[PDB]
């Protein structure tokens, strides 16, 4: 199997990443960031959907294949991490 | 569906962790560990595939319900990381 398709299928996500540095940020992080607006959740599934740039560096976020429902419930996710 | 779920199956994963700081190391902190070492490989699937404990803090990982061929191709990858 390919490796990239074993680390997601087999439960490693859940205890590990790549790199402490991924190119965007961590959700934690987003969580902490957003902790004082609300709306959140609808901007951030926006973001998530249709990509995004120069909130927190130079690298963009190209868009992503989701659907609204989709984008609300990886938003709500992120938002949802202590 | 389910948002780790959506993590997983919409690319997320390539780009983001959840935390800086997950409960076990970053792969290419693994990686870089292990430059001195030959046969990290054999070691690697070992731990991945039976569980290790000790080596890098007192969380344990428990075993990972993978074959000998699927953690060999695991610690393969975790080696690739640069
Ligand atoms: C899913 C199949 C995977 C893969 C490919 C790996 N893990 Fe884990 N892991 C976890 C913790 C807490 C540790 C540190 C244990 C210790 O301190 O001894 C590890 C360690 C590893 C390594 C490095 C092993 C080494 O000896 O250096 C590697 C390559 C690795 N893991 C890969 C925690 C977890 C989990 C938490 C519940 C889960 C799930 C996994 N790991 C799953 C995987
Ligand atoms: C798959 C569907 C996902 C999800 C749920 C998220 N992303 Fe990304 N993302 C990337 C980069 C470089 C950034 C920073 C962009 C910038 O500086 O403006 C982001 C940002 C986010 C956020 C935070 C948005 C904010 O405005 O604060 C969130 C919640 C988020 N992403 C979720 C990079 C990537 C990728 C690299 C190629 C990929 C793939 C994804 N992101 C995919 C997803």
């Amino acid at each position: 199997e390919d490796p990239e398709v074993l680390f997601k299928n087999k439960g490693c996500v859940a205890c590990h990443a790549i790199d402490t540095k991924m190119v965007g940020p961590a959700y934690k992080d987003v969580a902490a960031k957003f902790a004082g607006q609300a709306g959140a959740e609808a901007e951030l599934a926006q973001r998530i959907k249709n990509g995004s740039q120069g909130v927190w560096g130079p690298i963009p976020m190209p868009p992503n294949a989701v659907s609204d429902d989709e984008a609300q419930t990886l938003a709500k996710w992120v938002l949802s991490q202590k």
